[PDB]
């Protein structure tokens, strides 16, 4: 079967502590000796507006952090700010740290995100880095701080953490190293995000693992070239197929017998004629929240 | 936001085993001294027509098992045989055995499944135990073992042991006490499950989940009685809406100021005229993969 998963977040549960700052309390990542966090824990709900994350940090000393590993209060020695993100070194290192390392991914990959509230992980979820820099995730007051992830059997790479709810309704936030993941920018301000495309080799990668597990109706006698679909879809404001994505798509082509040519004309036909109420994988929509890698690790 | 997702499968993970008997390696639920596992461990893929389970575990003795939590063999002392599940009790008990129940989930209810291969967590999604008592999930050869859970804080309750993938696609298993959900039995037979109707409670709370995110275009200014609606439903292939779903859609009527019987006639227009290509909370479909328990957890 063809199911949206997550990697197990069990690793990650592990590093999951609640910050409080004042009235503030978001969640944090307990990385060896240091905690990891959004740096508008040192904000009130009327700062903001526009606040100067330098001069609210002045005021705030050490002990202005609860750090709570569960119910044991962890003590801040230190604290620095790296971009939009604070990083609270504190006494004890976590005996649960993994093998971690912190990447960005780009728009496109997939990664799981385990949400938590007050320190507590609330349920895990998978969604992609949407091409205009967002997420079309699920949080509520309090997730801020809730990271993003992969696993490389034994190495979890972190690639997100979780800052705010754009007005149209998606999320935005930071990597590890507290850049932004587009341009915005952590105020409480009207700063909508452009227009979403489609990640067209997440759905060609989609109809693949379609094909592999019987659904394959869409599927017409017909070939394009690169050039030749490619200029189609853009027109339906779809990610511009390279050679590159082509090759990716290798190990399904391999599997399924399609080549990826032939795969772009059954799907340019389905761009311009509609699915006319059929459904592919038991969804009427064409589905590009799949990477070609999620796809390969399903089989 | 609105998103499926899996309850934190951390606890689970360090109740993953990999057993084997013979040539044949399947997964086992290592729960304080006793590790559970499906009893189709002792066959060949020859032994799979019609097996005598009773005359196949005559031969095979403590150490015919091999039980490898990670990389250290527990020692199975003794085996017994409950319905379709082994049940090999070992040495050491398991230092990491949660708050645990063994629970049996009725037709509606969704659970957490953490599937995994060779005694490894490959990933976790959200399925529900469809009305025909199938799973529309996601297993490979080797899933079988993997176990479905839904979390009360503390205590993870355990819900389903996966067996066999059905000739229409879907899946079906046991609870923890071995007793298959549904007619079905553990033999390689041609052995087709029902017709699926649809989670009605489900699909409302879905609309209801949907109007607390802001798309709510498909509601519409009338009202229905339960007996009318029901009996339209009834049609579609719908499950029966009763007065205690009504009930249980409470919290829901509540947050929305939307009675359930004015949602109710929503959902009648929208299966007598169709979606007519709009998208409900992204979907083109009726979503009844979330329970109203699901939806209140999201708020
Ligand atoms: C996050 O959990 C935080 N809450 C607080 C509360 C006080 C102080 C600091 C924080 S961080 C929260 C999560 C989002 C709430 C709605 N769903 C979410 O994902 N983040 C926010 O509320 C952020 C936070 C301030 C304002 N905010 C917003 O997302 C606002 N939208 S916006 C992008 O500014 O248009 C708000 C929801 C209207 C900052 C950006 C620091
Ligand atoms: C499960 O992992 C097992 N594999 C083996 C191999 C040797 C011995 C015992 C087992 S249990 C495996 C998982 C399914 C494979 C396909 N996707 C899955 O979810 N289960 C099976 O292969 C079961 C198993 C024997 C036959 N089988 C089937 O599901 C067959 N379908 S059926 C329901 O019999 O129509 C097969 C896929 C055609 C039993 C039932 C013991």
């Amino acid at each position: 079967g063809f199911r949206k998963m997550a990697f197990p977040s069990g690793k990650v549960e592990g590093c999951m502590v609640q910050v409080t700052c004042g009235t503030t309390t978001l969640n944090g990542l307990w990385l060896d000796d240091v905690v990891y966090c959004p740096r508008h824990v040192i904000c009130t709900s009327e700062d903001m507006l526009n606040p100067n994350y330098e001069d609210l940090l002045i005021r705030k000393s050490n002990h202005n952090f609860l750090v709570q590993a569960g119910n044991v209060q962890l003590r801040v020695i230190g604290h620095s700010m790296q971009n939009c993100v604070l990083k609270l070194k504190v006494d004890t290192a976590n005996p649960k740290t993994p093998k971690y390392k912190f990447v960005r991914i780009q728009p496109g990959q997939t990664f799981s995100v385990l949400a938590c509230y007050n320190g507590s992980p609330s349920g895990v979820y998978q969604c992609a880095m949407r091409p205009n820099f967002t997420i079309k995730g699920s949080f509520l007051n309090g997730s801020c701080g809730s990271v993003g992830f992969n696993i490389d059997y034994d190495c979890v790479s972190f690639c997100y953490m979780h800052h705010m709810e754009l007005p149209t309704g998606v999320h935005a936030g930071t990597d590890l190293e507290g850049n932004f993941y587009g341009p915005f920018v952590d105020r409480q301000t009207a700063q909508a995000a452009g227009t979403d495309t489609t990640i067209t080799v997440n759905v060609l990668a989609w109809l693949y693992a379609a094909v592999i597990n019987g659904d394959r109706w869409f599927l017409n006698r017909f070939t394009t070239t690169l050039n030749d679909f490619n200029l189609v879809a853009m027109k339906y404001n779809y990610e511009p197929l390279t050679q590159d994505h082509v090759d990716i798509l290798g190990p399904l082509s391999a599997q399924t017998g399609i080549a990826v040519l032939d795969m772009c004309a059954s799907l340019k036909e389905l761009l311009q004629n509609g699915m006319n109420g059929r459904t592919i994988l038991g969804s009427a929509l064409l589905e590009d929240e799949f990477t070609p890698f999620d796809v390969v690790r399903q089989c």
